[PDB]
RNA sequence: UUGAUGUCACGGAACAGGAACUUGAACAACAUCGUUAC
Protein backbone atom coordinates (compact mmCIF):
# COMPACT_ATOMS: atom_id res chain seq x y z
CA UNK A 1 0.00 0.00 0.00
CA UNK A 2 0.98 3.66 -0.02
CA UNK A 3 3.49 4.70 2.66
CA UNK A 4 1.50 7.15 4.76
CA UNK A 5 -1.93 5.74 3.86
CA UNK A 6 -3.39 9.03 2.58
CA UNK A 7 -6.85 9.69 1.16
CA UNK A 8 -7.84 10.93 -2.29
CA UNK A 9 -11.12 12.12 -3.80
CA UNK A 10 -11.55 9.37 -6.37
CA UNK A 11 -9.53 7.70 -9.11
CA UNK A 12 -9.68 10.85 -11.25
CA UNK A 13 -7.42 12.68 -8.79
CA UNK A 14 -4.46 10.30 -9.23
CA UNK A 15 -4.83 9.02 -12.78
CA UNK A 16 -6.68 9.17 -16.06
CA UNK A 17 -8.70 6.76 -18.18
CA UNK A 18 -7.20 5.73 -21.51
CA UNK A 19 -8.55 3.77 -24.47
CA UNK A 20 -6.39 1.02 -25.99
CA UNK A 21 -7.01 -0.11 -29.59
CA UNK A 22 -6.72 -3.44 -31.41
CA UNK A 23 -6.16 -2.83 -35.11
CA UNK A 24 -6.42 -5.29 -38.00
CA UNK A 25 -3.68 -6.07 -40.50
CA UNK A 26 -5.19 -6.12 -44.00
CA UNK A 27 -7.81 -3.38 -43.70
CA UNK A 28 -5.76 -1.71 -41.08
CA UNK A 29 -8.28 0.53 -39.41
CA UNK A 30 -9.27 -0.96 -36.02
CA UNK A 31 -11.86 -2.92 -34.08
CA UNK A 32 -12.95 -3.57 -30.49
CA UNK A 33 -10.96 -1.63 -27.89
CA UNK A 34 -10.73 -1.64 -24.11
CA UNK A 35 -10.05 0.83 -21.30
CA UNK A 36 -7.72 1.19 -18.34
CA UNK A 37 -6.52 3.72 -15.77
CA UNK A 38 -3.03 5.16 -16.12
CA UNK A 39 -1.21 6.39 -13.00
CA UNK A 40 1.98 8.40 -13.41
CA UNK A 41 5.14 7.34 -11.61
CA UNK A 42 6.50 10.80 -10.71
CA UNK A 43 3.78 11.23 -8.08
CA UNK A 44 3.38 7.76 -6.51
CA UNK A 45 6.69 5.90 -6.99
CA UNK A 46 6.68 3.72 -3.86
CA UNK A 47 4.73 0.80 -2.41
CA UNK A 48 5.60 -0.84 0.91
CA UNK A 49 4.59 -4.22 2.27
CA UNK A 50 5.60 -7.19 4.39
CA UNK A 51 6.37 -10.89 4.01
CA UNK A 52 5.90 -13.17 7.02
CA UNK A 53 8.13 -16.25 6.98
CA UNK A 54 7.83 -19.27 9.23
CA UNK A 55 10.73 -19.95 11.55
CA UNK A 56 11.50 -23.57 10.65
CA UNK A 57 11.10 -23.17 6.89
CA UNK A 58 14.64 -23.86 5.63
CA UNK A 59 18.05 -22.25 5.17
CA UNK A 60 18.14 -22.43 1.37
CA UNK A 61 14.55 -21.60 0.47
CA UNK A 62 15.28 -18.07 1.65
CA UNK A 63 18.08 -17.92 -0.91
CA UNK A 64 15.70 -18.93 -3.69
CA UNK A 65 13.16 -16.38 -2.48
CA UNK A 66 15.72 -13.56 -2.48
CA UNK A 67 17.08 -14.44 -5.91
CA UNK A 68 13.56 -14.61 -7.33
CA UNK A 69 12.71 -11.26 -5.79
CA UNK A 70 15.74 -9.69 -7.45
CA UNK A 71 14.99 -11.40 -10.77
CA UNK A 72 11.35 -10.25 -11.08
CA UNK A 73 11.25 -7.75 -13.93
CA UNK A 74 7.76 -6.29 -14.28
CA UNK A 75 4.60 -5.91 -12.21
CA UNK A 76 1.21 -4.26 -12.78
C1' U B 1 -7.27 -4.23 1.47
C1' U B 2 -5.89 -10.46 -1.19
C1' G B 3 -5.70 -16.12 0.30
C1' A B 4 -2.41 -19.89 -1.52
C1' U B 5 -1.29 -26.18 -5.24
C1' G B 6 -2.61 -23.21 -11.33
C1' U B 7 -2.70 -15.14 -13.50
C1' C B 8 1.34 -15.76 -21.21
C1' A B 9 -2.56 -9.12 -20.03
C1' C B 10 5.03 -6.79 -22.15
C1' G B 11 -2.20 -11.32 -25.25
C1' G B 12 -4.61 -5.93 -28.04
C1' A B 13 -1.11 0.83 -32.56
C1' A B 14 -7.49 4.97 -30.64
C1' C B 15 -6.70 3.39 -35.79
C1' A B 16 -9.50 4.51 -40.57
C1' G B 17 -12.13 8.90 -45.04
C1' G B 18 -12.64 15.10 -45.80
C1' A B 19 -8.44 21.25 -50.86
C1' A B 20 -9.80 27.39 -45.45
C1' C B 21 -12.35 27.49 -50.62
C1' U B 22 -15.71 31.43 -53.25
C1' U B 23 -16.99 36.89 -54.72
C1' G B 24 -14.36 42.77 -55.08
C1' A B 25 -10.09 48.02 -61.18
C1' A B 26 -6.78 51.81 -54.69
C1' C B 27 -11.04 54.75 -57.45
C1' A B 28 -13.14 59.64 -57.80
C1' A B 29 -16.72 67.21 -59.17
C1' C B 30 -20.76 70.01 -57.62
C1' A B 31 -21.67 73.00 -54.04
C1' U B 32 -22.08 73.72 -48.24
C1' C B 33 -25.21 77.24 -44.58
C1' G B 34 -29.80 79.56 -43.16
C1' U B 35 -33.31 83.33 -43.49
C1' U B 36 -34.27 88.78 -44.94
C1' A B 37 -38.26 92.21 -46.52
C1' C B 38 -43.14 94.34 -46.48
Amino acid sequence: SLPGKPDFDGPKAIGSQRVLNRVDFKSGKAHDFFKAYEVDHTRFPRFEGEITIDNKVSAEARKLLCDSLKFTDRLC
